[PDB]
């Protein structure tokens, strides 16, 4: 089975400079992803760095999560990432993204053991 480790790196990482596609990027990576089969995600951010650049955000910038969790850490340095958001015109089995290029301070949420990301919360 996928564990929620695995999962987020299927959902948002993108190790590279920034992104490259084809096409519309948002597009082909909410497909190819998976993150159009059983829904169209409406939002998800994808990571233009090194796996242990991101793991290693575990052990940053403690501070709440969105749920009101306290297990979400923020990226002392910016990142390279990619926002993708469904369009308005978007509707299931036929998704739609709109892409947004930036570069942010990431805050992901952390489980397990090892202590990894398992959920993206925000970028700021
Ligand atoms: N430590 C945590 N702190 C906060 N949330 C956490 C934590 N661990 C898991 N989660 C989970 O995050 C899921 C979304 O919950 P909530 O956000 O509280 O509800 P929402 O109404 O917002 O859902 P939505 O459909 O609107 O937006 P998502 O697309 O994000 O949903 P989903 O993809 O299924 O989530 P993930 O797998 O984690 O992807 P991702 O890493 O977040 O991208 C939900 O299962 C939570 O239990």
């Amino acid at each position: 089975k996928e564990t929620a480790a695995a999962k987020f790196e299927r959902q948002h990482m993108d190790s590279s400079t920034s992104a490259a596609s084809s096409s519309n990027y948002c597009n082909q990576m909410m497909k190819s992803r998976n993150l159009t089969k059983d829904r169209c995600k409406p939002v998800n951010t994808f990571v233009h760095e090194s796996l242990a650049d991101v793991q290693a955000v575990c052990s940053q910038k403690n501070v709440a999560c969105k749920n009101g969790q306290t297990n979400c850490y923020q990226s002392y340095s910016t990142m390279s990432i990619t926002d993708c958001r469904e369009t308005g015109s978007s509707k299931y089995p036929n998704c739609a993204y709109k892409t947004t290029q930036a570069n942010k301070h990431i805050i992901v949420a952390c489980e397990g053991n090892p202590y990894v990301p398992v959920h993206f919360d925000a970028s700021v």
